[PDB]
């Protein structure tokens, strides 16, 4: 039932500052006095539960054995770069195309986010992100987890085209 | 074919530090020319390929959908509570017994760590903590990742653990 958001892109992209963002913006204590304490967090985006993930090979799942269990798990995925790195907007393709292979399945709910778009020291431009959005088929979005723009409508982005693909 | 280490365990315990400290300084250099820059670093312990992840609900893990797939995926456990946390230790056989549940099976790779063992501030006696891991039928180490104690210890025991297992 939860919508099952993962998190994908290069390390040191914002994926924890944005994911940590939402969260602290949408966390609601959910009262069950049927269970130990009577009040689990849950992210609610949207009137929508959700659950979230970040998969992170730079770091937390480097020497990892469940990238592809990730993927298979994940409902929608938020691909996620940064505009100062050149990069980071490189291994996109290659995380859509793992993604494309595990689930075996040309329609993905995914969403293009590049963050950092506080950061003066772009290198990525906004037409070149739009052109790989575009090709995908997807939304693209530029965020800043440093001053808060647009963080919520990535994740609203990303939760409505999991609701349309559950609507086919 | 590699072993899949997976470190379960309550909040502020040490997984993170022990994981570091063991990936310190049992991480490789793989060589292969056929892959992008020809180098991928691999977890060599015991002398078996591991790969190694940390289950972590307190944190990256609290809002997750990711929880029993760790479960199932992960071949052996290092289930880790703190000397100096009561609950950590309580909070074990909770783990365990939702380990045994996801992989349906009395006999899952178990070793039970505990951890921060240069700590003067103990709440937990080892001889609890041993007579848990007797009813379980495992073994129990204690270690500290702050003073380099037992740390390489816990994972090669957990790695033969898994050897014999497999040998079944
Ligand atoms: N200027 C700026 N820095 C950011 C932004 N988001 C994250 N950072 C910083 O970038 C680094 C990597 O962030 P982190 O969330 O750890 O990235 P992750 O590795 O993809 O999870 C940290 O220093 C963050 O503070 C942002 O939107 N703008
Ligand atoms: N004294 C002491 N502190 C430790 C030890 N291992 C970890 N810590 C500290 O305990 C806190 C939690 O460590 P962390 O690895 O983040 O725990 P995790 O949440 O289980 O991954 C941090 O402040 C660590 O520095 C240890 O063996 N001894
Ligand atoms: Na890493
Ligand atoms: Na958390």
């Amino acid at each position: 039932t939860e919508y099952k958001l993962v998190v994908v892109g290069a390390g040191d992209v914002g994926k924890s500052a944005l994911t940590i963002q939402l969260i602290q913006n949408h966390f609601v204590d959910e009262y069950d006095p049927t269970i130990e304490d009577s009040y689990r967090k849950q992210v609610v985006i949207d009137g929508e539960t959700c659950l979230l993930d970040i998969l992170d090979t730079a770091g937390q799942e480097e020497y990892s054995a469940m990238r592809d269990q990730y993927m298979r798990t994940g409902e929608g995925f938020l691909c996620v770069f940064a505009i100062n790195n050149t990069k980071s907007f490189e291994d996109i393709h290659h995380y859509r195309e793992q993604i494309k292979r595990v689930k075996d399945s040309e329609d993905v709910p995914m969403v293009l986010v590049g963050n950092k778009c506080d950061l003066p020291s772009r290198t990525v431009d906004t037409k070149q992100a739009q052109d790989l959005a575009r090709s995908y088929g997807i939304p693209f979005i530029e965020t800043s987890a440093k001053t808060r723009q647009r963080v919520e409508d990535a994740f609203y982005t990303l939760v409505r085209e999991i609701r349309q693909y559950r609507l086919k």
